[PDB]
This record gives C-alpha cells, structure tokens and sequence, in this order.
C-alpha cells in the first residue's frame, strides 16, 4: 500500500522536533567549547607559568565557577525564550547571544587570572 | 615543574565538562521522552485512520508549541526551579521527569482528539 499522505505530514512535524533537539545540542556544544577556548586554555597558560611556591585562591575558583554558570544561563536565555525578535532556536538567535557569552568568558578569564594566586 | 597548579585547575574544568555532559544526558532523556510518549503513540493512531484522512494543521501546531513549553518546564525543573538539590543533578532530573512524561502523554491524547480534521 502506498504511503499515506497524512503519515508523511505527521512525520514532517516530528522531523522538525527532532531537529529542534539537534539545535539545542548544537547550543550545548558551542557553550562547552566557549568555556574551553576563552577560559580554560588561557588559564592553563597562567597556571604553568607560576612559581613552585604559589598558593591558589579557591575563593577565586569559586567565583569563576558560579560566574561560568550565570554566563551560560544567560546564553541559553538569549538562544531561547529571550530572543528579542526571531524564531525559537534559530541560528540568528545564536548570532546575537554567543558573542556576548564569549566576551563574558573572556573578561572572566582576565579577572580570574588576577585573583588566581594567594 | 609545576604539575600541581595545573592538576588543580583541571579538577575544576573537568567538573564543568561533566556538567555539560549532564546537560546533554538531560537533552537525550527529553528527546526519548517525546519519541516514547508522543511520537510512537501518534504514529499508531495515524495508521488506524481511514486512508483518505486529512490532518488538521492547527492541531499539529498546538502539539509543537506544547512540546516546547513542556520541555522548557522540564529543563527549569532540572536547573533553577529545582531548589531542593544541586543545579543539574540526577535528583533534580528524577523529580521533574515524571511530570514531563505525564504532560507528554496528556498531549498525546489531546492531539488524538484533534488530529483528524472532520
């Protein structure tokens, strides 16, 4: 029996939902590699060029972690429900929210560098 | 020479990595939620329709919107609306996921009553 037209229309709606989940997984991937590139890697540089007798400020690592969380929450809000004038999870929402997030991690990597030793 | 500070920084960035993996596991659970409670039942419902049956597009749109609202609410329950446990734990997951599954199975039934345009 030929594939019913309405089966194809039903599956069309579910394709777009599956793709919605894909777009969300792309968001996560960008957010993770944002952290690696703007934050982890430059701070790995600072750590290796340090005197054997240096103590690390864990209040500073604590501020960084919670500041990672707030930047990432704000990135997901920009990608999703807080996208000022775009479809739900578009690439156009990412284009607006990602630079803010990466510039946030960049600034955070600088202030973390400054409080790292003590 | 200074293996100590580097290992100490990796510990913090290891955890952020795993946090991203917990968020990806959430997303897979939400995906297989839609497949099991919504997609698979609605496909059976459709193959039992008369072959001529035409679908109601407004019904399908109500279904996509409600999937996003339900998943928006699941993720909130996974994070900032958890309160009683830490921000992306399995505990937060296990508390909010039945409500999400229950909501999808409800939407599987409300969509069935409107699926055919008669």
């Amino acid at each position: 029996e030929a594939t019913r037209k309405h089966v194809q229309q039903l599956m069309k709606v579910f394709r777009a939902i599956d793709f919605d989940f894909t777009k969300k997984a792309f968001y996560l991937h960008r957010a993770k590699y944002g952290v690696q590139n703007q934050l982890r890697n430059p701070l790995y540089l600072k750590a290796m060029s340090l005197p054997r007798s240096a103590k690390l400020s864990q209040p500073c690592l604590n501020k960084m972690i919670d500041e990672v969380n707030d930047l990432e929450s704000t990135f997901y809000a920009g990608f999703s429900f807080n996208c000022h004038d775009h479809d739900q999870y578009s690439m156009d929402c990412l284009e607006a929210a990602e630079p803010t997030y990466l510039d946030g991690l960049k600034k955070l990597a600088a202030s973390t560098e400054q409080c790292l030793v003590q």
